[PDB]
């Protein structure tokens, strides 16, 4: 359960930001992860965030979430942030990244493959079991002391320290 080797992260490009008619907060995205189709997948970022922060960036998408319908519409997947006090910033790869790679810790072995699916039951579902240890620190994402790392070089928050969400 807390093994994070179960967790495949992956970075997308988010095509489009839209509004959610029906709920208040979610913002819809349209977020390139290297399949076929460009997945959909909400964001409760509405309220915190503008939509050219976040349209055309490069993000960390938990791809092995199942898919969810919420008020209408699909979502599958989700964005990874940081958050500190009232703030909440998303999670960047160094430009030069590439739609579908996984990111991974230091030390972390490439052939341990992620869950095919997650469970429906946050209970039994590793990444919340692994997220209290999931942290910014100096300005980088950690999964404990090992920090995330994608094909150019670590993860990196905007906030000094904070919580992935």
């Amino acid at each position: 359960l807390d093994d994070i080797t179960r967790l495949n992260i992956i970075v997308g490009y988010v095509e489009e930001v839209e509004i959610h008619p029906d709920a208040d907060t979610l913002y819809c995205l349209k977020i390139n992860v290297g399949e076929e189709k460009s997945r959909d997948i909400c964001s409760g970022l509405r309220l915190k965030k503008n939509s050219e922060d976040l349209l055309h960036k490069y993000v960390l998408v938990l791809a092995n979430l199942k898919e969810k319908s919420l008020r209408g519409r699909k979502s599958h997947g989700m964005v990874l942030c940081g958050s500190f006090g009232e703030q909440i910033e998303l999670l960047a790869p160094p430009d030069g990244v590439n739609v579908g790679e996984r990111i991974i810790c230091e030390n972390m072995d490439v052939n341990k493959l992620p869950d095919k699916t997650l469970s429906f039951d946050k209970e039994k579902n590793p990444f919340f079991h692994i997220q209290p240890h999931l942290l910014v620190k100096n300005g980088v994402a950690h999964y404990k002391d090992a920090k995330w790392l994608s094909s150019k070089g670590e993860i990196t928050c905007p906030l000094e320290q904070g919580t992935i969400s």
